[PDB]
């Protein structure tokens, strides 16, 4: 097994001493191949990059979800919510059973109207820009996605479009996540210098918790019925245990869904638009579909399902830059990987998703090209070749929510504006555990098509 350069007792750790550790690991994967060992003091991981090995790692009877060191840090504020719990923790199975029906087709049709509310707000912001102005893409996508999960899921309005800067919830989340990514790299964690980092970390957790208080308090005082994600959190009962979720876990689920429910979708929309402006025939082809399908003043649910080519664009953006670029597994038992790499019970594997998605033996030599057509026939794609939403029972529960939201929004965008890459933007990918293209700006010239009023 290959292993990258080492530095005495620090082993491989200094290689992650960089603002872009995922991109560093991709370069390492390129040089070393499908598997490499990565050591830090008191830690060893095996990074996987080939569909061949990742298909075995995908076997749930052999491997289960691991909370990598970073998810452990996130756990300080996300606790035993769905994302940061072990598969066998009481509250994983309990919350998964309780909340799974909140992401059914029937539930998706119910979120649609509120997804439209927020999308209308985005479109109105861009219609209302003066000729001198431009769009900050990731910043506006984060306004959109945070607002959509807040409203659809919790009947709460962050009102992100009524703010020139990020919402204070975003500012604290990003700082919290950034701090988690920083702790990894500290060879000397408890040194009194990092006490300022710790104080600020608690302050950020306080900010996120105070917001959760408001979401709970606003529901308590509602008067109206919502029948949404939060209803099911508050009232749903586990079939297999007879119990509802207790108050402590509910607070962790809310934090969990606010963060997991927006951040990566914001990244996806940003990348999608990035790829659209850099590939003019794809853009025109996507715009033509949006115009052809979106005939009413606001989009209906069924129409979003018909935005087939938009779905393909979104999938091809997840292919090149999956916005949650990594997930961790551990061996349940002593086992051998690919008939060649022996693992002991509890050994860690990191699935490096952007590299999985660049496996030339699966996609072809043209992996770097943006080509939505790869997704024309989705069942043509081998199992485990394409995993932007993770794996098995620990796969993304919000997958259809994200894609429906991103398809709706990108459809409306393409219907209502022409986009211009006026700075000739140079791709610069920022890492905060998740990925987004930093400083991506465009200009949107309105096609001046009237926008319908918000349903409900
Ligand atoms: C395109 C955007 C999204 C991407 C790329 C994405 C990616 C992922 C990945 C890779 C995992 C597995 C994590 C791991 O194995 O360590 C995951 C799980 C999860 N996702 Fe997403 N996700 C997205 C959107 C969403 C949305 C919109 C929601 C909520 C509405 C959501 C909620 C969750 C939750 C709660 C989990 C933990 C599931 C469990 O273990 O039971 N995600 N997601």
């Amino acid at each position: 097994m290959p292993q990258p350069k080492t530095f005495g007792e620090l082993k491989n750790l200094p290689l992650l001493n960089t603002d872009k550790p995922v991109q560093a690991l991709m370069k390492i994967a390129d040089e070393l191949g499908e598997i490499f060992k990565f050591e830090a003091p008191g830690r060893v991981t095996r990074y996987l990059s080939s569909q061949r090995l990742i298909k075995e790692a995908a076997d749930e009877s052999r491997f289960d979800k691991n909370l990598s060191q970073a998810l452990k840090f996130v756990r300080d504020f996300a606790g035993d919510g769905l994302f940061t719990s072990w598969t066998h923790e009481k509250n994983w199975c309990k919350a998964h059973n309780i909340l799974l029906p909140s992401f059914s087709q029937q539930a998706m049709k119910g979120y649609h109207a509120m997804m439209v509310d927020i999308a209308v707000q985005l479109v109105q912001k861009w219609e209302r820009l003066n000729a001198d102005e431009h769009i900050e893409v990731p910043e506006d996508m984060t306004r959109l996605t945070l607002d959509t999960i807040g409203l659809s899921g919790f009947n709460y309005r962050f009102n992100s479009f009524y703010r020139d800067q990020p919402h204070p919830f975003i500012t604290s989340m990003v700082r919290a996540l950034d701090e988690a990514m920083n702790k990894l790299q500290r060879a000397n964690p408890d040194d009194p210098a990092y006490d300022e980092n710790k104080r600020q970390f608690q302050e950020d957790i306080k900010v996120m918790n105070d917001l959760v208080d408001k979401i709970i308090a606003d529901r308590k005082a509602s008067g109206e019925q919502s029948d949404d994600l939060l209803t099911h959190m508050l009232n749903g009962k586990d079939p297999e245990t007879g119990e509802p979720l207790d108050d402590e876990n509910i607070r962790y689920q809310i934090i969990t869904f606010l963060i997991a429910g927006h951040e990566t979708t914001s990244g996806l929309l940003s990348f999608a638009l990035y790829f659209l402006v850099k590939n003019p025939h794809v853009l025109q082809k996507a715009a033509e579909e949006a115009a052809r399908v979106l005939v009413d003043p606001v989009p209906s649910y069924k129409q979003v399902k018909q935005l087939k080519y938009v779905g393909m664009v979104l999938n091809e953006a997840l292919r090149l830059w999956p916005t949650a670029p990594a997930f961790s597994l551990y061996a349940k038992e002593d086992t051998v990987l690919g008939g060649e790499y022996p693992l002991e019970k509890g050994d860690e594997l990191m699935v490096l998703i952007p590299q999985l998605h660049r496996d030339k033996t699966i996609w072809g030599d043209d992996v770097e090209e943006f080509r939505p057509e790869r997704f024309e026939n989705p069942s043509a794609i081998p199992q485990h070749a394409f995993k932007p939403f993770g794996n098995g029972q620990r796969a993304c529960i919000g997958q259809q929510f994200a894609l429906h939201e991103a398809t709706l929004v990108l459809g409306m965008m393409l219907k209502h504006f022409d986009f211009e890459d006026h700075t000739n933007y140079e791709l610069d990918i920022k890492e905060t555990l998740t990925l987004k293209p930093e400083g991506f700006v465009v200009k949107a010239k309105s096609k001046k098509i009237p926008l319908g009023g918000i349903p409900s």
